[PDB]
Order: C-alpha cells, then structure tokens, then sequence
C-alpha cells in the first residue's frame, strides 16, 4: 500500500510552511539551508519560514536547455536550522511511479496525506498559460493551498504539486543533479 | 505511528459523501444499510449519497437521558449495496485514545488522512451553541469540509468529527451499543 510512514517521516523533518506575496506554500528542505518552492510562488529577497521573516540569500528558477520552465525554483535561507540531507531519496532520473502520496503542511492543512495512485511522466504542461516541462501527473482532483505539496512513495521523493485541472494534478519533478555540491559560474 | 493502513481500509469500504441542505458530509456506513453522519447536518426524508439522491428510511438523532444532543444521527437508507459490518471495530465504553487519524471523503477531498495525535475523553461541549455529550478531543486546527471525518486508530473506529474551535477538533463518539440487533418500540 501507499508509504505513509515514509511520506510523514519527509514531512516531519522536511517541510517548513512557507509564506510569499502570492500566500502560503508547503516548503521541502532538501539539505543544508537549501528548499524548493514551485516557480509561481514568486520569491523575492525576503519569505516567510513557519511565520519567521527569512532572508532569502539565493533563488534558482530551473529552467531546461529549451528555455522552457521546470516550475521548480531552489532557495538558500539564512536561518539557523540545517535541513536534513535528503538528497539520497531523490531519484535519478524521470521514471513513472506506484501508489504515490502526496503531503501537504501549510497553516490551515499543517498535516495532510493523500493518496494520489499512479503517477506517470507527463513531459508538457501548458500550466495556466505557461509552457512547463518534465511535469508528473496523477488521477486526483488537487486543489489550490496544496502546491509545493511533497510526492513521495517508499524511499523516494519524486516531486513537488504545481497544479490540477479539477481531475488530474500535476508536480514539477525533483533530480538528484539539481542538488549535487558541483562547480559554477554567474547565474543572475 | 499511526494506523494510516486502517483507516484506508475503513475509508474505502466503508464511506460515501452525504450530501444535505446544509452540504456536504463524509459518512460513515456501519452495517447493513445503516449509516452515521453528524446531526447538525439536518438529514430529512432524502439525502445524496455519492450524487445519487436517496431515501432516508429511518433517522435518529442521538440524545442520552440528560436529553442532551451526542451529535450523532444514525440513518437507514434504501440502497442496493449493503455495508461491510464493521460494529465489531467500535469500542465498548468511552476511552482516551494515542495517535489517532482524521479522514475525510468528500467531492472536495475523495481521500485525505489526517494524525491528530492523541485525542481525550473530553464529555460537555458547547458546540456553537447546542450543549452536547460525549465529545472527543484532539489537537489539532480542523477545518470546514472535515465534518462527519471518520476518527480511528488501528483496530478502533471511534468516532466522527463535528467540531472544531481553530486549535483543537472535537468528535461525537461511536459506541458499540448504538448499533446492536436489539427489541424496540415508538420513537418518532
Ligand atoms: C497551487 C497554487 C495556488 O493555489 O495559488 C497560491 C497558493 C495551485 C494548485 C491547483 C489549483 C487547482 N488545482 C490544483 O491542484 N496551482 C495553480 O493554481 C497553478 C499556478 C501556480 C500558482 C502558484 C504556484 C504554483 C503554480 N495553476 C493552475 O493549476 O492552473 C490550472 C491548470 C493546470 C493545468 C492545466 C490547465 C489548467
Ligand atoms: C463541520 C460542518 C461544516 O463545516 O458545515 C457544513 C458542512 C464543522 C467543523 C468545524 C468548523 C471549524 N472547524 C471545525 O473543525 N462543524 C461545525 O461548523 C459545527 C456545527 C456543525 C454543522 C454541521 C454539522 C456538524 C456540526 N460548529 C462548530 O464547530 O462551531 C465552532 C465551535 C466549536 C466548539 C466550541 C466552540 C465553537
């Protein structure tokens, strides 16, 4: 059946509730002080982290070698706390899923597990106007005040809720590689 | 942790969304076609149960011999599917109870587990008004959309949830002898 231990176990360590112009977002820390949070939150130099006002010191909006949106944008915050390091339950690749949940820590749904079924590699979302890529979907009627919503299965965090047709819903996938410690270059 | 494995195993064979004047339900179907839902959703002579308008055969409103609302209607209902009997899951006496979970069935939420932890033998309650009994008590801010949410733990369903103040949730208690065979007579 659907790896609830596992998703509480992410969320409960992992998410923080975070608070931008646009509102309230689950948040997933991924390691050190670095989080994801989907693209259209908007994130400026400052964000809210569970009501605590937060330095924002790095925002990445990824975006793939087509210039097309991922709708994932990686944070680094200037907070005290370390998140634990778990990159290791990234997947390496796109792959399709079983029996996926989907968890959700906001102010009004701090604890919320669903079980969304099957997800599968969707590839292009036009996401409400936007051209998107590398997008999951499931067969669940999501709703708004659950992006940046944490799909799990056993052992493995998959993505990240972005958005939903009022049938299917959609997140932004989540690779190792876009964690990995590597060399760079100027990126603003 | 918490028995999220059985409440999915209640959830899916043993809810349907209600649908009254006054909205909509997660319901709880007990026996045969034998079904709860909080009294303050105001059930008359037919009801929606997953869309399909229904006759509501038999409905009481529970009350214990103070004359005191418990909040929980018991309603027969005339369908072609019979329920799992699931009587002997409901404990005998009153009780506290650790790391219980909240789940909801309804249009909005087809299927949302929520832990709210440890939940307490509460007793009075003003419920917005109406002095009620019988209540259970956990922490945790519950929502609109969450009435009629079916309260377990692992092996035990015990209760439904009909209440809830911005930091706790408050739940009418099921009892096994609400439901047993019984020799009756004039109630209406
Ligand atoms: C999540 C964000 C939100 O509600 O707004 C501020 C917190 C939301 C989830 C979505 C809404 C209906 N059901 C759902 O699962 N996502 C969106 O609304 C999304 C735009 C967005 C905004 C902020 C952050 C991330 C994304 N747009 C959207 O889902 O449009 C509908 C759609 C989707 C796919 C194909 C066609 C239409
Ligand atoms: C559930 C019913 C509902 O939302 O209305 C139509 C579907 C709701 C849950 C409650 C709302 C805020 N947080 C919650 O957990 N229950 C009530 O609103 C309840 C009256 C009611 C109505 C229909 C069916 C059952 C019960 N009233 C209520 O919760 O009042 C607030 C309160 C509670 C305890 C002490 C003080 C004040």
């Amino acid at each position: 059946g659907p790896g609830f231990d596992f998703a509480q176990a992410i969320m409960k360590k992992n998410t923080v509730v975070a608070r931008t112009e646009k509102g309230e977002f689950t948040m997933l820390g991924v390691h050190d002080r670095v989080a994801v949070i989907p693209t259209h939150a908007s994130v400026g130099e400052t964000i809210y982290i569970n009501d605590v006002e937060t330095k924002v010191l790095d925002a990445c909006a990824l975006r793939d070698l087509t210039d097309t949106n991922l709708e994932i944008t990686i944070v680094k915050l200037d907070r005290n706390q370390k998140f634990r390091d778990i990159r290791h339950f990234l997947p390496r690749y796109e792959d399709d899923y079983n029996d996926a949940v989907l968890s959700v820590h906001t102010s009004k749904f701090p604890n919320m597990y669903i079980p969304v079924g099957q997800v599968t590699n969707y590839g292009f979302l036009n996401l409400g106007g936007t051209p998107t890529h590398r997008i999951l979907m499931y067969n669940f009627p999501t709703r708004a005040g659950q992006c940046g919503g944490v799909v799990t299965t056993t052992g493995k965090v998959i993505g990240i809720h972005v958005g939903g047709n009022g049938a299917q819903g959609f997140a932004a996938m989540l690779l190792h590689s876009y964690f990995t410690d590597t060399q760079k270059h100027h990126h603003h």
